[PDB]
């Protein structure tokens, strides 16, 4: 909760509204290599985190990090290309700042994407995992974006997370994947957040396996938590960018961004899939 | 350890001694809905955390948070109605400040209570679990109230916790419950501390189960740790306010305070039980 | 990463170079009771963390903490007697500061030692465990020395840890132990870092067991992580100073430093073993 004040969020939201003709319904957070979704926008309007009032700037990426407003397959959007991570030194109340303002912008849904490691054996690099649940490791210890005094204007003190990833949207995505006639099916599993920049050891990969994680990553969870606090509908996917060596074996899949079509294609498929899913996100106009 | 200085504790203890005629032997920390224990006090003297010198004030509850000195079933007490939690933004050295001063007040025993979720299947809401052990999740990562330079005037650098919950007092409570002729028996199990305001997900509830936790909560453990550091006898109970859905099922037991007699009665029974147990806490006068 | 700046490291390294005629190839970090290794140095030159420019001073130990440059069995060394721990209040970027400067000193290898508790049943106090892997509990939550913006001059953003403990050096130590004709064999297993000054409870010791930890301690891991970031060859051992009671049993092995020959001898054997291993650390001169 800390760091910002309610008026901070209000001021940042008003600046945006007074600077963009766009009134977003959907907010989309792009993971690594997934930033290309911005190219699918019509009537796009770009914003530098930098020029937006209380918006945290990027530590190094910067240009990789910007806010784009536009239209994606029927929905008014605002995509965040280049998300914040706590390993970059960002306290969780900064990492989630966007979501809080997106809420005060009118966004009622948040689709989140992230690149992850494959813990579940059946996954194979290139795969896309529809996120059904999560294990918040940083949270178990105090690293929860909601730590601090709660603001009832945003939500409750003890919000439930057992129902964060929308079942309706999850069944809708499951159907849509079938509808597309996709060869390999849409995977679905538990995501485990782990901070720190460095990569896991076989010993650690095995405890995550034990804990029941299907994919491991260093983001998403905080943003999802505050989104739910605001009452926003939340759903997302994880792009498996490498299988995880859980057995004392020779290293492999070191790089993930420079992997040719292995990345390119897989990222490409998720980005379009997400666009098609815009037709499945309930219009605020109570469409039936 | 950080934040306060030894003289801070001494100054706060002396202020209390010079402001209350009471010389407490027992300190009792009330969990949620368990604050009614204060009504069982004779010759009660109320203090606002606010007016006590270095005492951390409440973020919002405030009035729910106050220090009451009195007499409970034969013992001189000081009950803390409305405890501090780290999810409220309190660093652990503030959350435990009370215990440290209680020590310099003469308190040689600390009974702690907390409301928790039922992880062990056999538990049923309303149940009371005698705490036999704990799993300190925030501590495994650095969140231990003792982090910082150790003060030998309070205790050692590496205090043992494998024996925090008194076996004598635990057998005494086990007997007393029988003595009362209580229908359902006194449950006993491991408590798992988890920070953060939000509630667990099925995925997370399952790892706690795996870890061997019988009840989950967001407090108690830090206070217990510093109490042991001071050498105080420690024992407590957990009031199961809801069973935990560890299987992909529809939500339930959202509310806990507004649950009619479900809360009322169960809280009522624990409060009296604790009073009866005052007769079991060893008098400093080496009674035999 | 935080706290210091690159020039801070450069300035501290230059001060050392301009104050010592020694040009260390190997850096050795001594655990508890293992500080006697300093006595095996020839042409030793002592430094007080205190007098070295940005070097964090000791909270209490102080005199137990000093930097000694000398020669050990063929290698130019710099031993750190009295390491920093996060439970002492040191942020991880201070705990690892040494390693970062050791790198800018020319050190291409780091041998780390620590005293630990025995989780694996087959271990028996006195035993020495060659570290093959680790489980970074503080890291899973944000406590990773690399948190903050990454410096490419030291290393990458996402360094791999699945290969931190050198297999070559691990097989070399395995051979050397045999070569010595040692009675009991060299143990090898996973080390689990746990912060906080206090000791584990049976409940907690059982989760570590479940997690697959063979030894538990409150150090080593951070130093290893930054060493790898710098690209240094890393290897180390853990001296089992007490078996861990993972079953509800009477306490035992409280003390570890005051345990007569139990400590003395075991520490003695590890210290010499480490010296013999100097002959196994690859000379920068591409010896073949």
């Amino acid at each position: 909760e800390n760091g910002y004040t309610y008026e901070d969020y209000k001021n940042t939201a008003e600046w945006l509204l007074s600077h963009t003709k766009h009134r977003p319904q959907v907010a989309i957070i792009c993971g690594s290599g997934l930033g290309g979704l911005t190219d699918k926008l019509t009537q796009a309007q770009i914003f530098d985190y930098s020029e937006i009032p209380n918006f945290p700037r990027s530590t190094v990426p910067g240009h990789a990090g910007r806010l784009v407003f536009g239209f994606l397959n029927g929905r008014a959007c605002v995509m965040m290309q280049g998300r914040f991570h706590m390993y970059e030194g960002y306290p969780l109340w900064k990492v989630t700042f966007p979501v809080r303002v997106f809420h005060l912008l009118g966004v009622d849904t948040l689709v989140v994407t992230n690149a992850a490691g494959g813990l579940n054996p059946k996954f194979e690099v290139g795969d896309i995992m529809l996120i059904r649940d999560h294990i918040n490791l940083p949270g178990f210890s105090g690293q929860n974006p909601l730590r601090g005094p709660n603001d009832e204007r945003f939500g409750d003190r003890f919000p439930a997370m057992s129902d964060a990833y929308d079942r309706t949207m999850r069944q809708r995505a499951l159907s849509t994947w079938k509808q597309m006639g996709e060869q390999r099916e849409l995977q679905e599993g538990t995501y485990v957040m782990v901070a720190g920049p460095s990569f896991e050891t076989v010993a650690e990969c095995r405890v995550l396996q034990k804990l029941g994680a299907d994919a491991v990553g260093m983001s998403t969870v905080p943003e999802v938590i505050v989104a739910r606090h605001c009452g926003l509908r939340v759903f997302g996917f994880s792009l498996i960018t490498n299988k995880v060596i859980m057995d004392y074996e020779s290293l492999e899949k070191a790089n993930h961004e420079e992997v040719l079509a292995a990345g390119k294609q897989a990222a490409q498929k998720l980005e379009q899939f997400v666009s098609i899913l815009m037709a499945s996100i309930p219009l605020p106009d109570k469409a039936s």
